[PDB]
Order: structure tokens, then sequence, then C-alpha cells
């Protein structure tokens, strides 16, 4: 299995969700960025795995579930089986990551992408080891009821460049945003 990564889009006030959806109206190119990052694998005959909590799964419109071209894993202790259209179910983040090295997945999985929500981002971000955060900074405040955990910059270095990530300010629907990549190894 390859690298472990988180990806998120987050307002200035650290918001990531409101009422089961995003705090901001749809930013179609930002969504396509998310698809490109999470789906693209350099490794032949492998795909990337997405790991998400249950509410994040159900926040993706059913049309777009599962996220195509990726293996979709949902975290839940209440569900007894993966939701319709999902591929796997795990009871903890530790369990999910251990599953990626069982026989079934061991030679199928390239990158692992943690796609939220708040509690899985927090536990991953403090998981010892090599981890990257792909953070889109939405450069406005938006009313939110779900928030991104603190990024400890004494361990997460903001990288000064990354191949394939645009460095300039983006703007859709009158909302400016910019892409960042952070890396720790502890
Ligand atoms: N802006 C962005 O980039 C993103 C935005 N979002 C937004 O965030 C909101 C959803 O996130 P959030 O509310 O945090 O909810 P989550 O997606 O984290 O779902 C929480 C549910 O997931 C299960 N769960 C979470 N973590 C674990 C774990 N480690 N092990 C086992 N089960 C776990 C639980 O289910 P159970 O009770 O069944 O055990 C829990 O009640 C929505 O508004 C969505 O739109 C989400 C992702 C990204
Ligand atoms: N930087 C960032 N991180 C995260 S982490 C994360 C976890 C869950 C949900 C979201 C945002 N909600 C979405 C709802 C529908 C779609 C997508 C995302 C992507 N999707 C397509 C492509 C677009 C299409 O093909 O129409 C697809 O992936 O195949 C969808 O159809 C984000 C999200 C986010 O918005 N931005």
């Amino acid at each position: 299995v390859g690298s472990l990564n988180c990806i998120v889009a987050v307002s200035q006030n650290m918001g990531i969700g409101k009422n089961g959806d995003l705090p901001w109206p749809p930013l179609r190119n930002e969504f396509r960025y998310f698809q490109r990052m999470t789906t693209t694998s350099s490794v032949e005959g492998k795909q990337n795995l997405v790991i998400m909590g249950k509410k994040t799964w159900f926040s993706i419109p059913e049309k777009n579930r599962p996220l195509k071209g990726r293996i979709n894993l949902v975290l839940s202790r209440e569900l007894k089986e993966p939701p319709q259209g999902a591929h796997f179910l795990s009871r903890s983040l530790d369990d999910a990551l251990k599953l990626t090295e069982q026989p079934e997945l061991a030679n199928k999985v390239d990158m692992v992408w943690i796609v939220g929500g708040s509690s899985v981002y927090k536990e991953a971000m403090n998981h010892p080891g090599h981890l990257k955060l792909f953070v889109t900074r939405i450069m406005q405040d938006f009313e939110s009821d779900t928030f991104f955990p603190e990024i400890d910059l004494e361990k997460y270095k903001l990288l000064p460049e990354y191949p394939g990530v645009l460095s300039d300010v983006q703007e859709e629907k009158g909302i400016k945003y910019k892409f960042e990549v952070y890396e720790k190894n502890d």
C-alpha cells in the first residue's frame, strides 16, 4: 500500500460542513480537484482507497456514490454491512488501515485518502507516521456546524511547491480559494 493522505476544503473559520452538506455553494473545479487527487494513482494495476465516516458517505449525492474509480470504505460501529454502493465497512480507523494489508486489498490499493469527517481527520492527523494533508483554503467565512481539527504546524510543514497543484488564487462563484499541501513524518 502507498501513501496515507487527508484531503479537505475548509473555510477561514475552519468550517467543513453545515446541515449535512458543504457550507459554500458548489465550486465545480474544486470538486474536480478533489476527484483528480483522490482518483489518480501512479501505480499500475492499483486504485486508491477512500476512507470516510458514515455522515460523509451520505453527504455525497447518491448519484455520485460510490466515488468512481476508487475503493470506498465507510467507518461505522452501528452499520452491520457496507451501505448500498459502498465496498467496505470498518469499525475503526486502525481496522480500516489494517484491512488494506489483508490478501483482498494488499496488492490492489495504491494511495489511501481520508476524506472526512472531523473525527477521522483528527485521529489520522495525530496517527504517528508519514502523512500529507491536501487542504483547500476557502478564503471567506461561512456559517458551519462541522469544523476541521487544528493543524499543528510544528509537525505539518506547508510545502513550497507540489507537482500538479496550482499555486495561484482560484475563484468560482465569487469565492477565492487556494490549494495547499502539508507533510509530517513523526
Ligand atoms: N469540506 C470538506 O472537505 C468535507 C465536508 N464534509 C462535511 O462534513 C459533514 C460530515 O462529517 P461529520 O459530521 O464529521 O461526520 P462523519 O462523516 O465523520 O460521520 C460520523 C459517523 O461516522 C462513524 N464514524 C466516524 N469516525 C469513525 C471511526 N473512527 N470509527 C468508526 N465509526 C466512525 C460514526 O458512525 P456510527 O454512529 O454509525 O458508528 C459517526 O457517527 C457533512 O456536512 C459533510 O458535508 C465531510 C468531508 C469533507
Ligand atoms: N478538497 C475537497 N476535499 C473534500 S473531502 C470530501 C468528502 C466528501 C465530500 C466532499 C464534497 N462533496 C462532494 C459531492 C459530490 C461529488 C464530490 C464531492 C466529488 N465528486 C466527483 C467529481 C465531480 C462530479 O463528477 O460531478 C468525483 O469525485 O468523482 C462528486 O460528484 C469532499 C471534498 C471537497 O469538496 N473538496
